[PDB]
């Protein structure tokens, strides 16, 4: 598998807080017109080929609901990860699907050499929180050619998502009042195709700002999810497939063997 990166995997690798690639970044003031900024975080080493690469959206203005911590955490494993300012304020979920896409884009056809330089075009992922998790679920159906979705406590009022054909894996938080799983997160989950590679990770006694704080169980199974579709590294297989037990975990459902 020519996307293989990094040493192989262990239980303490996929939790460890800085993987095994250094990490650059760059700040970009505006990645798409009317849409702000973001920074991109990448692995300074290039030895072992170009990454792909994953846009990661917030859903609130308020300084809380910041995906900075995703940026060293997951570049560090091998990715490049551009993750979207809390500056701009978006209030649909379609226009986070939309961000989320010129975010892509900006790192494909606009950034600057040392990101371009070190980046695979055709692979590509989003992710976001709640209507940017919402917006993760649209990007898919905006672009099937997306290699990976994480809608981390997604907010969206269509529930229906038959149509995704990008393996999906949503993050819900138990006690969550903002995006109750019982009406996003699970029916989302639930609509996807039983064909489709997906998984639906709910985290015990977590609310809806517990993607915003680092969090092991998060950060292990974004990394596997990642690497598994991303670049298609049967490697971190084991720890998607069968179900994950972390004892932070309420209920784990997936159409697992992949």
């Amino acid at each position: 598998n020519p996307y293989e990166r990094g040493p192989d995997p262990t239980e303490d690798s996929i939790e460890a807080i800085r993987g095994p690639f250094s990490v650059a970044t760059e700040r970009v003031s505006s990645f798409a017109s009317g849409f702000g900024g973001g920074t991109i975080y990448y692995p300074r080493e290039t030895d072992e080929g170009t990454f792909g690469a994953v846009a990661v959206a917030p859903g609130f203005t308020a300084s809380q609901g910041s995906m900075s911590w995703y940026g060293e955490r997951v570049a560090s494993q091998g990715f490049i990860v551009f993750t979207i300012d809390t500056n701009t304020r978006l209030d649909q979920p379609g226009q986070r699907g939309r961000q989320l896409l010129a975010a892509l884009d900006y790192l494909v056809e606009r950034s600057d050499r040392k990101v371009r330089e070190r980046l695979d075009p055709n692979r590509l992922a989003v992710m976001g929180h709640s209507m940017g998790g919402g917006g993760s679920l649209e990007a898919t159906v905006m672009r099937p050619s997306l290699k990976a979705s994480i809608p981390l406590t997604p907010w969206n009022l269509d529930k229906t998502w038959g149509q995704v054909q990008v393996p999906t894996f949503i993050i819900g938080a138990e006690l969550d009042t903002i995006a109750p799983v019982r009406t996003h997160a699970k029916p989302f989950y639930e609509s996807l195709p039983s064909s489709l590679p997906k998984a639906y990770m709910e985290l015990d006694g977590a609310t809806h700002f517990a993607p915003n704080i680092p969090n092991t169980t998060i950060a292990k199974y974004v990394i596997s999810w990642l690497k598994r579709f991303v670049d298609e590294d049967t490697r971190y297989s084991q720890f998607l497939c069968p179900n994950p037990t972390d004892r932070a975990i309420e209920e784990y459902r997936s159409t697992c063997p992949y």
